[PDB]
């Protein structure tokens, strides 16, 4: 196909449609590699991530298969919109490849947890991860593995989610919420709890609950924000009950001693980290029945000043073989 034309990255090949120039590579992940090129056709500069065969099992499969879905049935500027998508390969059976493409961003908001922000940027960046996810839930999406490094920025603040969130690989849990971490039920404020996790993070420039795995990550927050209340024990099936009552008790810390004065000049930036703190108080709540909601955080001081009616209440939206073919189907539209 005279169209394409492939391109060394790394120990990859990327066969990408001729449109796209001066392929740099960016980053890579578990589910692909990504460049940043230059798209000649609609003079801009865009990201490209390439999926090499995600039909080869469940998990990449399910993953590449409802994230395709999901991004037609999906209409919002802090949520990852695609520009293109194709596969260089002509049938079904040669079918390996899938070739995304989206606007280069600037940043991860890793890199923008490494800097100091100003309240205007950090609640800005703030409301536009509750726009992004209160669009979700309107659909019936409810993300539970909302992370930093799935979140991208640019030079002038704007913010998009990556992925839409949610088993063996041949994983960052950091961000999970108590009820996902327990195996609960969870309803939409499940999505504040990473809300919280990142803010948090945002502040002390450090990962809040740094779990190797769930057990450690429940042991963390425990000994941070301290053992939650019998009626949250309630609601946990009686083995994760049981383990949960049995852990060390903790009285926890506030959150004055959680996020001191010294992580917070003038009588605005003092008023507003008085604000922020209030915020994370809300957020970084164990009992889902005690955390404050999408539109409650939206309605909150510290990020009520950018609610804007048309960001916030926008229009809402197997075996190898089989997926293969779904996903090949998907791509060809
Ligand atoms: C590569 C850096 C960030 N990024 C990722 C990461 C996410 C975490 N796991 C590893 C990959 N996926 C995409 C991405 C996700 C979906 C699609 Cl469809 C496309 Cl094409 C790209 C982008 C990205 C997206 C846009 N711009 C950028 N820009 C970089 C530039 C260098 C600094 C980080 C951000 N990265
Ligand atoms: N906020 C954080 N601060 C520091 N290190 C982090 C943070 N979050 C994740 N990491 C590390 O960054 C690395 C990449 O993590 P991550 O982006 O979650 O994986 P991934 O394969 O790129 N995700 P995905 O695209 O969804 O398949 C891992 O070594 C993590 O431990």
């Amino acid at each position: 196909d005279n169209q394409f034309y492939s391109v060394e990255v790394g120990d990859s090949t990327f066969t990408v449609l001729k449109r796209y120039q001066n392929l740099k590579p960016i980053g890579s992940g578990a589910q692909g590699i990504v460049c940043a090129a230059y798209d000649a056709v609609l003079d801009r500069n865009v990201a490209i991530k390439k999926l090499s065969r995600p039909f080869q099992n469940q998990t990449h499969a399910k993953r590449a298969y409802r994230e395709l879905v999901l991004m037609k049935c999906v209409n919002h500027k802090n949520i990852i919109s695609l520009l293109n998508v194709f596969t260089p390969q002509k049938t079904l059976e040669e079918f390996q490849d899938v070739y995304l493409v989206m606007e280069l961003m600037d940043a991860n908001l890793c890199q923008v947890i490494q800097m100091e922000l100003d309240h205007e940027r950090m609640s800005y960046l703030l409301y536009q991860m509750l726009c992004g996810i209160k669009h979700l839930h309107s659909a019936g999406i409810i993300h539970r593995d909302l992370k930093p490094s799935n979140i991208v920025v640019k030079s002038d603040c704007t913010l998009k989610i990556l992925d839409f969130g949610l088993s063996f690989m041949m994983v960052t849990r950091y961000y999970r919420a108590p009820e996902v971490i327990l195996g609960m039920g969870y309803k939409e404020n499940v999505d504040i709890w990473s809300v919280g996790c990142i803010m948090g993070e945002m502040v002390r420039h450090k990962i809040l609950f740094p779990g190797r795995d769930y057990i450690d990550q429940w042991n963390k927050v425990i000994e941070q924000l301290g053992t939650p209340c019998p009626e949250f024990m309630k609601k946990l099936q009686p083995t994760v009950r049981n383990y949960v009552e049995n852990r060390p008790k903790y009285a926890g810390l506030t959150f004055p001693k959680l996020f001191p004065d010294s992580l917070f000049d003038s009588e605005h930036n003092k008023l507003k980290a008085s604000q922020a703190r209030d915020l994370l108080s809300k957020m970084l709540v164990i009992d889902p029945a005690k955390r404050i909601s999408v539109d409650d955080a939206l309605q909150h001081p510290y990020i009520n000043v950018w609610y804007d009616p048309a960001e916030v209440e926008a229009p809402p939206p197997h075996t190898i073989e089989e997926w293969k073919e779904l996903i090949y189907k998907e791509v060809m539209n």
